[PDB]
């Protein structure tokens, strides 16, 4: 598509403003730029843009709605797409650290970044960090004298610290809770009672939703100056609705489908993570379906992992996923109607986010 | 000391404020509250508070000679102690990374953070990412509405950025540059060419002097409302050499302090790294010292690192210490100097923080 295309122009802009930078103002030589290049290449590129692209949406139908002239158009655009670099580059510091943290081997058809032979652990903590940092320089220079500045940095600082909570309550999920003590070494649960709906959806609001749906949504108001023409309590709920149904498309995955189409190995049942699979599992097992789940949950051993599988598929989980699935298109539609009061052309947008997450693979 | 008790009354306000936030807006539960506040004790606590201290004592400075109501005073100080732990903060969020990265054991006389046996490196690294965002929380909630909230952002952020790219400088120092390359692992040099005066300042300027002078003397100046009476090229080059000189200190110690003392097993001739003594060594030694130095630096085996030390102890580097730390004096007073014109108080706060810096341990 013509459009990605231009997101990605804007992203060469973006990488080459940056590396001039780190070249004139960072004394930085060529190996150390070309290897910061290719780590921003590595890391930021490769996948759909799903969240950078929303922006550019956003801001698209607001302007087929609304006076302005040409270059103000093209400013508009030009900041949606740097907006969306943000969040692309924001979602590559987290899935950097999230990869050597969840002890990951592939992701979009490729070694995890840690897992590149001249990069390591030791240099790739570091690489998310500066891929972090990049997104404030991006804000400061190109935002620098933009009435929305000061409200985009408080909004990406609040998704920021959102995402890197649910990052703790994702981590922390095996755990029991009264166990949690950093002098202990942390035991798996036994019992498995915090594997519940109301713990699933609190991990998913915050290590998901707000960097992938709120932030990308709210962005494309804010450099479109459309803010106060939603509904932001509306803008928040169809974002945290949307952006859980995304994660349960996520966990479904990790175990049903083949890594030829995932492009990243499925590493859930292993980790023993709060997978929508599991709490939904678990809330229709019989008593002796439990127990066999407990004796084979959260172990490596490859064929502990069969029996898991084994009980998931013979369980019946797509007839949940169906009841699941049907009850979320009642929701957002719902939402949808509700948002079109104060803002129909917002409406529609989230309606395309919508259409594109209920179909994605 | 009174004052330092005063700086650890605003951090309990700040981590009660934050704590706070997390359980009526974040969801969290008490047993990972617990666990996020020894968290934050643990890294950020227990060390001299130079850098946090540091801008409360140019406030004060500036309110020795200042008209103001006694309210505008303890607004101030309040806001310098603020401002002094983003930077405590800062710190706490690069050291717990970087003893991830140094493959460090301890530190401040305790283990390091990803140490801890109810911690591991998989929740560490997201521990540090919390430590960091902290510190943008602290900025938006307390500076929310003064005239210096966006100079401050901006100014924290460059200094954020140059620290991730001076640690970058410090972790790829042992590897020749024309290697650097994410496909190949990166061997150690042979040559030791780019162990020079002028990579070592860069290595040093970037990892250290922003983070540890520049910001705590800049943010003083900030929260005083007294940046534009200072000039700002004399502020970076007092920072950049006294932070320098800070390295070169921290250094020496690594190799020659009592572990007992420095509360932090040295790691330098194992890690191969960069360090002031081996690239003064270098600048040095005859042929065959140099042949030895290669033969031995940068391996674990512990009757290596010996032979490196002898060589050290028997180079004599406490000439070039003097020399080096005898030229610095000499430049740092003349900076001193320049900085009367325009400055008297803030040099005098210059010559404060020189003066602790050049007696430390
Ligand atoms: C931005 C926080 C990092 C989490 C992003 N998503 C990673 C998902 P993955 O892509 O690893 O399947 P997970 O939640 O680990 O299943
Ligand atoms: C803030 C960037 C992290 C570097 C801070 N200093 C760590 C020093 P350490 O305290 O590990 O001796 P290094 O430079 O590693 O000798
Ligand atoms: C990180 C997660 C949750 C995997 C889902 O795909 P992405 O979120 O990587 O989607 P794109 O980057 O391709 O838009
Ligand atoms: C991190 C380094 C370079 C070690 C030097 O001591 P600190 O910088 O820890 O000093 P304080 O935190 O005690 O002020
Ligand atoms: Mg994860
Ligand atoms: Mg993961
Ligand atoms: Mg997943
Ligand atoms: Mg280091
Ligand atoms: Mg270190
Ligand atoms: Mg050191
Ligand atoms: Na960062
Ligand atoms: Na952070």
């Amino acid at each position: 598509m013509a459009s990605m295309e231009r997101f990605l122009s804007v992203y060469d802009e973006v990488q080459a403003f940056l590396l001039d930078q780190l070249q004139s103002k960072y004394e930085i030589d060529p190996n150390r730029a070309r290897y910061l290049r290719i780590m921003m290449d590595t890391t930021c590129l490769g996948g759909k843009y799903f969240r950078g692209m929303t922006v550019v949406n956003v801001a698209e139908g607001f302007l087929a709605v609304t006076q302005h002239d040409e270059a103000t158009k093209e400013r508009i655009l030009h900041d949606a797409c740097v907006g969306g670099w943000m969040i692309e580059f924001l979602q590559a510091h987290y899935l950097v650290e999230d990869d050597i943290m969840d002890g990951s081997v592939m992701r979009r058809g490729k070694p995890c970044w840690y897992r590149f032979p001249g990069v390591t652990t030791q240099c790739a903590i570091n690489d998310g960090i500066i891929l972090k940092s990049w997104t404030q320089i991006m804000a400061w220079h190109y935002f620098a004298d933009r009435p929305f500045l000061k409200d985009l940095l408080c909004l990406f600082q609040k998704v920021d610290y959102a995402t890197a909570v649910g990052q703790m309550y994702d981590v922390t999920s095996m755990c029991d809770s009264n166990k949690l003590d950093p002098e202990v070494a942390q035991p798996m649960t036994t019992d498995f009672a915090e594997f519940t709906p109301a713990i699933y959806k609190r991990i998913v609001k915050y290590k998901t939703t707000f960097y992938t749906y709120l932030l990308p949504l709210v962005m494309g108001l804010f450099v479109s100056e459309a803010a106060a023409s939603v509904e932001m309590n509306l803008v928040e709920r169809v974002a945290h609705l949307i952006g859980e149904y995304f994660q349960v498309q996520d966990d479904v995955m990790d175990c049903f489908t083949p890594p030829e189409q995932l492009g990243k190995v499925g590493t859930d049942i292993e980790d023993a993570k709060c997978s929508w699979l599991a709490v939904t599992f678990l809330g229709k097992a019989n008593a002796a379906q439990v127990a066999e789940f407990k004796a084979n949950y959260g172990d490596k051993d490859p064929a502990k992992v069969a029996v898991v599988k084994r009980l998931y598929s013979e369980a019946n989980l797509q007839a949940d996923f169906a009841a699941y699935e049907a009850e979320v298109v009642r929701e957002v539609e719902s939402l949808i109607e509700q948002l079109k009061v104060k803002s129909p052309t917002f409406a529609e947008s989230v309606a395309v986010v919508w259409e594109k997450t209920h179909k994605r693979k």
